[PDB]
RNA sequence: UAGCAGCACAUAAUGGUUUGUGGAUGUUGGGUGCAGGCCAUACUGUGCUGCCUCA
């Protein structure tokens, strides 16, 4: 069905406007971006394994500058968790409507691709690179102080220093002699990138120089136990002699294959050539991917608040207000994305919420049509079928984060196209769409309030925007109104709250049903919105538990008893008084529940929201103190099942019999505990009676503990 | 800068189970649809490893 899990369906993904099509032009104004990036929690020494140095990416004046035809607006910043630890980026505008050359973005882009092929090894047989054809073609360009200023440029003799290098296209063929010996320079390699001379031609393996020891030779001895000494290894394994055996070692780490960074995870000189990128701006370089990626991901939910903005006239379409990206990022991922955060929590809420809004307009908008028929046009309008549709017409799925983020796998990077796919595609379920319109829903509520989530459902599609006889049923009431520490303006509503159908003596109001209807909605989001900004901050699963256990007509019967509501409860049916009598009796003491106890609960909620000019907050202020015991107690202890206990309890020897019908039409259930007896519970329906059995089973067992 | 094998978790798939829920031929409740919680087979990713490439 559509709606549901088990269809399935392909979408490609979006790319934010900012940056489709947006590769700077030979002589036409575009936009310089720099990368700011700070180490704002570093790495505990027992995490980082080697106790290397972390290095502050701050320390260095290169950096990465972005450079685009189209302007990228403001984005929060984000946390990069490296090797160093946390690195909160930024990404500032520098420079804007100036030009560039074409040999400048030949430049650019040559170096781009340099970065993105050899540096970066994202390159693959079924990627091409065509900058000019690529959807995403912004270009990546470093970006250094100018002469100690602390200003920042682009840094183009560097750009150009690598196009002279031979160490760009390979490894440099440069073979020192006796009459031409390696002379060390330590500048040349306190902040280098490496590539060792005599290994692996087709996939150099690249290093950072960690440090130079000044104190280690050649001659001394070698890291793998297979030889002894450095000059030996080198001599035995690549047949090089060494011309300078007095010339300090480089202690070496590789440079980092792994380039999601998005989540926490908790040599001989004369024998290498200096790549002629520095150590500094290459680890900065493994960044890219998650950068960009989140950079992406953020501008797509910027998109969506803007679109939003526009569309359902809520927040600001650009800021100097809306929910903020970080919030939609959270909406559109779900937990198979796994990127530490996901939309369960805003779904749930939503969910609470979208009930009300709807409860309240169909109320409002059908004056005339009874609770069953209401209940039924709601159930309609909160179908996941519905929410599915409503989802991809507004073109979420191409939106929504999906998969775990894997560059080399996942991943279509900037300039580059796909040769004709998990790199352009998502594979994404029906509900799934469902369930991000909620959480888009709770997203908007949290940050905007009612309102603007109610101009937010509009914008998707879903609208949701005689007193003598009075005075003579209503007498007494007074007494019920200072109970509830509530007085009404219009008593006719009270009188409706406590009207049973059978009650024909009331000519002037309603029954309580379309009350009770509105009243159940009310309560379910108050209390779900209560328990969401609960200072517990509880999980999804508690959250459903609670809510569950909260929003049931069996508490809210409870409750009418214990606020004295069966006392001003107006029936003509004897039967029904029984009923209330005996539930009033157990009650008391502390066994059929009469629904309408917990219907005329509803029904005087409904009855204050209506009479207090649909104000939510005044049936809060109602309702809460007498909830609160009862919201306290199970959030501090989350309920139970006693099917569910018992089976915790004794998980192997708890066998319940099947359902037995008794001669009284009355299930008949047993449960076995093998070694601890055979406990009989009966009741009008199998867990009735096998809640009942596993009761009389728990209750024996605790008593003999 | 590589491959593989164990163990934790996330995750979709095919089966079952269980709570909720719906109009239904509804002879007095087993037909199907959507959600949660579990049990089983099987996939990927990250991580704790283990063996094993180059150094």
């Amino acid at each position: 069905r559509p709606g549901s899990t088990k269809r399935r369906q392909c979408y490609p993904k979006a790319i934010p406007e900012c940056l489709r099509e947006s590769y700077p032009k030979p002589d036409q104004p575009c936009y310089l971006y720099v990368i700011g990036m700070v180490l704002t929690t570093p790495l505990p020494d027992e995490l980082n394994f080697r106790r290397r140095k972390l290095y502050p990416p701050e320390d260095t004046t290169r950096c990465f500058g972005i450079l685009t035809a189209k302007p990228i607006p403001q984005i929060p910043h984000f946390p990069v968790y490296t090797r160093s630890g946390e690195v909160t980026i930024s990404i500032e505008l520098k420079k804007s409507g100036f030009t560039l050359s074409q040999q400048m973005l030949e430049l650019i882009t040559r170096l781009h691709q340099y970065i993105f092929s050899h540096i970066l090894r994202l390159e693959k047989p079924a990627l091409e690179f065509k900058p000019t054809g690529a959807e995403s073609a912004y270009c990546v360009l470093p970006l250094n102080v100018v002469n100690d200023s602390g200003t920042l440029d682009i840094d183009f003799k560097f750009m150009e220093d690598i196009e002279k290098s031979e160490a760009r296209i390979g490894i440099p063929s440069t073979k020192y002699s006796k009459e031409t010996p390696f002379v060390f320079k330590l500048e040349d390699y306190q902040d280098a990138v490496i590539i060792p001379r005599y290994r692996n031609f087709d996939q150099p393996h690249r290093f950072y120089v960690a440090d130079v020891y000044t104190d280690l030779t050649p001659l001394s001895k070698f890291p793998s136990p297979e030889y002894e000494t450095f000059a030996e290894y080198y001599k035995t394994k690549y047949n090089l002699d060494l011309t300078n055996l007095n010339q300090p070692l480089l202690d070496v780490d590789h440079t980092s294959s792994r380039l999601n960074l998005l989540t926490p995870r908790h040599l001989v000189p004369e024998l290498c050539a200096i790549h002629p990128i520095p150590a500094s701006l290459w680890r900065k370089a493994v960044c890219l991917p998650s950068i960009l990626y989140r950079l992406h991901c953020l501008l797509t939910a910027e998109e969506l608040r803007a679109q939003t903005a526009s569309d359902a006239g809520v927040g600001v379409r650009s800021l100097p207000l809306g929910p903020n990206p970080g919030l939609i990022l959270q909406a559109l991922t779900l937990s198979n994305a796994s990127d530490g955060f996901n939309l369960e929590r805003l779904e749930m809420l939503g969910d609470s919420f979208l009930k009300h809004a709807i409860t309240t307009y169909l109320f409002c908008t059908y004056p005339d049509a009874h609770e069953g028929r209401l209940s039924y046009m709601r159930s309609k309008k909160v179908s996941n079928c519905n929410l599915y549709r409503l989802g991809k017409k507004k073109g979420l799925p191409s939106r929504m984060v999906v998969s775990i983020f894997d560059p080399p796998v996942n991943w279509l990077p900037p300039g580059y196209v796909v040769n004709q796919d998990l790199h352009t595609e998502q594979c994404i379920a029906d509900k799934s769409i469902a369930d991000c319109v909620a959480a888009l829903l709770g997203c908007y509520l949290t940050s905007c309030g009612e309102r603007a989530a109610q101009l937010f459902l509009c914008s998707l599609g879903l609208k949701v925007l005689a007193e003598k006889t009075l005075n003579h049923l209503i007498s007494g009431f007074e007494t019920f109104e200072k109970k509830i520490n509530y007085r009404f303006k219009n008593k006719a509503y009270l009188l409706q709250a406590f009207t049973h159908a059978s009650y024909h003596y009331n000519t002037i109001t309603d029954c309580y049903q379309r009350l009770e209807f509105l009243g159940d909605a009310i309560l379910d989001y108050l209390i779900t919105k209560h328990l969401y900004e609960d200072p517990r901050q509880h999980s999804p699963g508690v959250l459903t538990d609670l809510r569950s256990a909260l929003v049931n007509n069996t508490i809210f019967a409870s409750l009418a008893v214990k606020y004295d509501y069966h006392k001003y409860f107006k029936a003509v049916s004897p039967e029904l008084f029984h009923v209330i009598d005996d539930f009033v009796k157990f009650q008391l003491e502390k066994i059929e529940v009469p629904k309408a106890m917990g219907d005329i609960f509803a029904s005087l909620a409904g009855a204050i929201y209506m009479d207090s000019g649909m104000s939510l907050e005044v049936v809060w202020q109602v309702y809460y103190p007498m909830m609160q015991p009862l919201i306290e107690k199970f959030s501090a202890n989350v309920p139970r099942s006693p099917v569910r206990e018992l089976l915790e309890m004794e998980p192997e020897t708890a066998k319940f019999s099947p359902a037995e019908r008794t001669y009284d039409g009355k299930v008949r259930v047993t449960v076995e505990v093998v070694g601890k007896g055979k406990f009989k519970g009966v009741g009008r329906s199998y867990r009735i009676a096998k809640s009942a059995a596993a009761r009389r089973a728990l209750r024996s067992l605790k008593a003999n503990q």
